[PDB]
């Protein structure tokens, strides 16, 4: 059994288990059902499952060093399957919501869930809510007698609560700290200050990185009861880095990417966001640059688009970019020395999350 | 310490580990924390806190029949107002998102928070988010060490997923089930053949009956350690007759109580919910008044708005909710009847839950 073909085998049966169980424990009719399988189908699946196998990954690395029955293998990749989904459900989760509260248009050159014509917002937002419901029914069921159960739930816990917390750094990143108050409509930033790396890092780290490389990774480690054979902080330090590249090469293509391949209109400077781009251009750029910059970000005119298109592409973006990339692979591969202290295998599965990230 | 006045401190408390947590390990800077606040205190605070409180006199009984140190008197009592915190901060969670799902105007006299201008939905929809995550940061710091930690966490996991399944019943109650499809607009039911008792039962004890009555009363015992004392098949119950006696109050109140006093203008006929009224006057109406409501129902028109009020009012409907709350009332006592062969003292506060409801 490839790893993948496990992984997807799990999605039907938890998808027929989460079905099964709304009709003979919550009263649901069959139309009903229908239409959260077509939902769960639509906003779970269609992606790369990069977090979801991460978990299965890791599983695997520690399956290949420790001795078990087999049965206990396939608990155990059961476990790191189902873990797995979780993660892909708690996505699924954000990007229902996060395309509601953005108004995005497509996802994956598909509509965003909530512009189905039989869905509306009123539903969306529900069926959203829902989505992260299942992660918990899933981990209750199947992780129910697990000795991992309670530091599985409370990281999860954590993990979810922080992405929700990036989620509001992200969205109030155009806004001026000192100006934030529920009752006065938010200006965005003149003077733009906070487009700094720090306020950037804290943006990407939150609302990326926790759910994207942390869960995944550490999901893996708790399935197979081997947490004792990492330094959390060195997992911790080596996903950040991890996924703030991730997130620098999405700021990237948000701007550059064509849209055909991308699988969106990329709309990162219309909606004035603290990216990658921003930052860095504002870091390098002279007065007058500037001062072009600020008459032009964040605005939905596509001749101000170009205007800030044409500052980028003349800033010389990409010497910058290859040298944070540089940096990154730098670090990236001392972190792994690191690992390897404690684990090969690890820092085995760490190198192939990494491999994976910078060649996509 | 009345029992209010404890239930009111313990949110000042929780309220300060949740934003001195927020500073201290999610780098939170003050004027985010700021907005965090407010949100918390706009959309947890200002309502009668019935749910919470239940919780506080759950376990106020099992003290005065039970011998602990004052120490533990103090440990219980503050678990049962965190317990209580938990469950209205998840109803806030769904207040927030329903206001917007439902495109809702006020909430108690006040905007909904979405409408606030320096919100907006793109912030209030991760509001809500954050909103029940802290529900699960309480229980995990609060409760860490707790021997019904386990039990309190997987009954709070069914009881939001039942609310959300609840919500979906009641978005999707003007439907035809068997038109429900993603890829279709969904057209209001012409028929109105799913307008019945046991579907407007279905939508009430999904929708409201587990987070209102199940969880307070049971976050109660579990907080005493004295689910022992109670049959939970009755208390399930007495908790669904009870929770739908309240929605039919409520629903009695949307159209017939002025909007000074009700904290909102009523929309339940043009929404075209599945409400008490509509559901009890075709159950009794003749032919050419099931025509004059079809002709009339789900629509912003006020004077159609006006012949469905009319319609109601000469019914004689009043006659059917003092039938049904006869009925009600007299269930109630002998499910409390039967509550008393375990524990009088648990009957008791079921008999307080009861009269609040009653009365209010
Ligand atoms: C077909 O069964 C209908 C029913 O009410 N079952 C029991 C039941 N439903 C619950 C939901 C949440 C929490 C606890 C619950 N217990
Ligand atoms: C859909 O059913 C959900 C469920 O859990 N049913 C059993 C159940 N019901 C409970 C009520 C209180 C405490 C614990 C309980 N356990
Ligand atoms: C209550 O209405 C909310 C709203 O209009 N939100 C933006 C929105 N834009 C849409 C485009 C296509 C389909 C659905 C869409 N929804
Ligand atoms: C001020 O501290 C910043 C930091 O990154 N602290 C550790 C940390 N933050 C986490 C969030 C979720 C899950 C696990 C986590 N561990
Ligand atoms: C805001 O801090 C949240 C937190 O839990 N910090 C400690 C912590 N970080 C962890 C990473 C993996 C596993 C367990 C962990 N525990
Ligand atoms: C992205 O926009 C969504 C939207 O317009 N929702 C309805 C809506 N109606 C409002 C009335 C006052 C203040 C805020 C309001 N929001
Ligand atoms: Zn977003
Ligand atoms: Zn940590
Ligand atoms: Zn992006
Ligand atoms: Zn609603
Ligand atoms: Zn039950
Ligand atoms: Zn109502």
């Amino acid at each position: 059994m490839a790893s993948m073909e496990r992984f997807l085998s799990v999605y039907d049966e938890v998808q027929a288990f989460l079905l099964d169980q709304l009709q003979s424990k919550y009263e649901i009719d069959p139309n009903r059902a229908r239409y959260l399988r077509i939902m769960m189908d639509t906003t779970c699946l269609g992606g790369k499952y990069f977090r979801g196998m991460t978990v299965v990954n890791v599983a695997e690395g520690f399956l290949a060093v420790t001795q078990h029955d087999e049965a206990t293998k396939e608990r155990i990749l059961h476990d790191a399957c189902v873990g797995g989904w979780m993660i892909e459900f708690l996505q699924a989760h954000y990007l229902v919501e996060d395309d509601i509260m953005d108004g995005s248009v497509m996802r994956r050159g598909k509509p965003c869930w909530y512009r189905f014509p039989g869905v509306t917002t009123q539903c969306a937002i529900n069926d959203g809510i829902i989505l992260k419901s299942w992660t918990q029914i899933m981990a209750w069921h199947y992780f129910a007698d697990r000795p991992f159960l309670k530091d599985l739930l409370c990281l999860f816990q954590k993990v979810d609560y922080a992405t929700a917390v990036g989620q509001m750094y992200d969205v109030t990143s155009m806004c001026d700290s000192n100006k934030l108050d529920p009752e006065v409509a938010q200006p965005m930033t003149t003077d733009f200050a906070e487009f700094t790396p720090a306020i950037y890092k804290r943006i990407v780290k939150y609302k990326t990185t926790f759910y994207t490389y942390l869960l995944p990774l550490v999901m893996g480690l708790l399935v197979s009861e081997a947490a004792a054979s990492v330094e959390m902080n060195l997992v911790e330090r080596v996903a950040h880095l991890i996924g703030e590249y991730f997130q620098v090469q999405d700021d990237v293509m948000d701007c550059f990417t064509p849209p055909e391949q991308l699988g969106k209109v990329g709309t990162d400077i219309e909606d004035a966001k603290c990216s990658w781009l921003a930052v860095t251009f504002l870091g390098k750029a002279n007065a007058a640059q500037v001062a072009e910059f600020k008459a032009n970000y964040g605005e939905k005119d596509p001749a101000k688009v170009a205007v800030v298109k044409r500052l980028y592409s003349k800033a010389n973006l990409q010497a910058d970019f290859a040298a944070y990339e540089a940096e990154v692979v730098r670090e990236v591969e001392s972190l792994i020395e690191q690992l390897k202290v404690k684990s090969p295998t690890f820092a085995e599965s760490v190198a192939v999350v990494w491999e994976k990230t910078h060649k996509r």
